[PDB]
């Protein structure tokens, strides 16, 4: 039981039983339910500490690590909530020129991507999205496409 990654756990709040991935900091209420190649959406936001701390939108990114998860964490809270489309935050806000395709990647194997990124994609399903996932790069939001 459960697809590879997925866990169950309890909410300290109210004890309800929840559900995320240890892979793709994914977290649900829901109970979730290997390709050559996955095709992925991101939105990065970079850090101080990112190997190119630099981006189209921002000459020299200067925020913290912690500031970069908040703002992550936010724009997770925007695309569930539905106030915001994954594409149009993206498109404005991600710390990557593939902001030009409002966040996608393209298709790609394993043995290309940064590790990290590389299991968060394989261990998304169509369609689903990722939590935070740490990269030398920042911090990823991973929408899988294909």
């Amino acid at each position: 039981k459960l697809p590879p990654g997925w866990e169950k756990a309890m909410s300290r709040s109210s004890g309800r039983v929840y559900y995320f991935n240890h892979i793709t900091n994914a977290s649900q209420w829901e109970r979730p339910s290997e390709p050559a190649r996955v095709r992925c959406s991101h939105l990065l936001v970079k850090h101080s500490q990112s190997r190119r701390p630099s981006s189209w939108r921002q000459e020299k990114i200067t925020r913290t690590k912690e500031e970069a998860l908040e703002l992550i964490n936010g724009y997770i809270q925007k695309i569930k909530s539905g106030e915001e489309d994954f594409e149009s935050l993206a498109s404005q806000f991600s710390d990557c020129s593939s902001a030009k395709a409002r966040g996608d990647l393209g298709a790609f194997s394993r043995g290309q991507m940064q590790k990290p990124f590389e299991d968060a994609s394989f261990a998304l399903r169509t369609g689903e999205m990722s939590g935070p996932v740490f990269t030398d790069s920042g911090i990823h939001i991973i929408l899988r496409t294909e």
